[PDB]
């Protein structure tokens, strides 16, 4: 009477719970760092901030690779661009170019605060027409951030009603949906197991997206001139002519613009939706934010970047949203470029390594009541300045593969929330339904579409 032969073993049920939460629960049994193997591939899950900072910072270069995935190969055209590119010359080149591009908006007649505030005023006007109604603000916000990125990349933007915006929204939604079912970290490779159309569907969306990028590129090749470097595509093209020109082919440049448009639009739109959601569940915090803005900016002017020194609760709220609901609760998978180690455990070349950011932001030894939305935790006991209550906090990642849009992201988020609170009461709809805060884990941690009643504030109207 013997034990059964065991051909496979998994520690939890696939497709049951959010994987990032499942991995975190396993830490109780197994500690902050453990592995799983799928056939020949081995993946390592890291869940403590110290070990995470070893992988991301102290040994960044050792762990800066990206694993190959069938779906990411499609979206990135066989590993071009920045985000899904393996570490290497192509990756390093476009990455630095993209970062240098942000210097052309440091100030001057192309100031980032002004570009953003231009789109936000259009967004505000649009939303004012819905005065007294309940709406889903996904699309207006998406259009506003799409313009901002479009100005950074091409110095161009869309007029309201350009149906191209609906086209983009449509393939974005389709890409995000098919890129993964679960998180980007899929436990079992079901895609390569059962008959399915996922790759063909993803191809189809990626086709439409690429053909649109091709179109914009051929138009820009004729508008481009060496004496005017004002946007990202200039930088890529200026760099191509000075040139190792195999790293700056057409596909490379498109894939790069693709990632920039991708991350620029989807992440920022998502965090605004989450922020509005959390405020609808917390009228009291929302009350104090109105009081804060009314008493620090008033209705004599619009909010500006420099008001982030004054509106501290607004900055704390944004930080607390990125804690509870990180856009990428498992970053993007890393990969060991060389043989190495984490916490003095050996990690081989080619081993996939996921940072469970969700664990870092809910670690009970590092955060007081992690389950709770408490913007206060980012304010000194008085409320006079911001502080870092924990080092176990990495919403934008760190080291070599860290976010390159973080400042753009922080500022866009700050200004949208600041303007919106200045002009609008944002209440629960007359149906009384609150948004679900459970979320949907894709490559981005989406929130369910919900509605808000939007009303021009009486205090703003009086300002005439
Ligand atoms: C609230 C908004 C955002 C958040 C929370 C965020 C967070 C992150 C995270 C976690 C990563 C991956 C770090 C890693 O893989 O270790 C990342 C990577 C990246 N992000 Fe952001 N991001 C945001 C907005 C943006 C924006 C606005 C842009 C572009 C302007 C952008 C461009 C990128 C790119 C290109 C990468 C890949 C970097 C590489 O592999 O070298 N992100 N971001
Ligand atoms: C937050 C983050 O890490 C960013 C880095 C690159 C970003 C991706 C880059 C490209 C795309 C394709 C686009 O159509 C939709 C979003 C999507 C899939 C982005 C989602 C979020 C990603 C993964």
């Amino acid at each position: 009477l013997l034990s059964l032969p065991l051909v496979g073993s998994l520690p939890f049920l696939p497709r049951h719970g959010h994987m990032h939460n499942n991995f975190f629960k396993l830490q109780k049994k197994y500690g902050p760092i453990y592995s799983v193997r799928m056939g020949t591939k081995t993946t390592v899950i890291v869940g403590h901030h110290q070990l995470a900072k070893e992988v991301l910072i102290k040994k960044g270069k050792d762990f800066s690779g990206r694993p190959q995935m069938a779906t990411l190969d499609i979206l990135s055209n066989n590993r071009k661009g920045i985000a899904f590119a393996d570490s290497g010359a192509h990756w390093q080149l476009h990455r630095r170019l993209a970062m240098a591009t942000f210097a052309l908006f440091k100030d001057g007649d192309q100031k980032l605060e002004k570009i953003i505030c231009q789109e936000i005023s259009t967004l505000c006007d649009m939303l004012a027409t819905h005065n007294g109604q309940s709406i889903d603000i996904s699309f207006p916000v998406f259009v506003a951030v799409t313009n901002v990125i479009s100005l950074i990349c091409f110095n161009t933007s869309y007029k309201n009603g350009d149906p191209e915006l609906n086209v983009i929204q449509n393939y974005n939604e389709g890409i995000i949906d098919n890129l993964s079912k679960d998180s980007l970290v899929d436990l079992v490779p079901w895609l390569k197991i059962f008959p399915n159309k996922t790759l063909e569907k993803l191809k189809s969306h990626v086709k439409i997206r690429n053909d649109l990028l091709n179109k914009i590129l051929e138009n820009y090749k004729e508008k481009f001139r060496s004496d005017s470097i004002t946007n990202m595509l200039d930088t890529l093209m200026q760099a191509k002519m000075n040139s190792d020109s195999e790293l700056l082919s057409d596909n490379h440049i498109l894939t790069t613009i693709g990632d920039i448009f991708g991350a620029g639009v989807e992440t920022t739109t998502s965090v605004v939706k989450w922020t509005l959601a959390f405020l609808l569940h917390n009228p009291q915090v929302k009350k104090k934010l109105y009081e804060e803005i009314d008493q620090n900016v008033g209705f004599s002017r619009t909010p500006t970047i420099s008001d982030r020194n004054r509106l501290l609760l607004l900055e704390a709220t944004i930080r607390e949203v990125l804690r509870l609901r990180p856009v990428a609760p498992m970053l993007i998978p890393h990969k060991a470029n060389v043989d190495s180690s984490i916490g003095e455990f050996a990690v081989d070349k080619g081993t996939e390594v996921i940072i469970n950011l969700w664990a870092l932001h809910h670690n009970e030894k590092e955060w007081h009541q992690p389950d709770q939305f408490m913007p206060e935790r980012f304010l000194n006991p008085a409320g006079t300045q911001l502080i870092s209550p924990s080092v176990s906090y990495l919403p934008f990642g760190a080291g070599p593969r860290s976010c390159i849009g973080e400042i753009l992201a922080r500022q866009e988020l700050f200004l949208i929330m600041a303007w919106l609170l200045q002009r609008f009461d944002l209440e629960v709809p007359d149906d009384g339904q609150l948004p679900s805060l459970e979320g949907i884990p894709k490559v981005v941690f989406l929130i369910d579409s919900f509605k808000v009643k939007i009303k021009v504030r009486q205090a703003w109207r009086e300002a005439q």
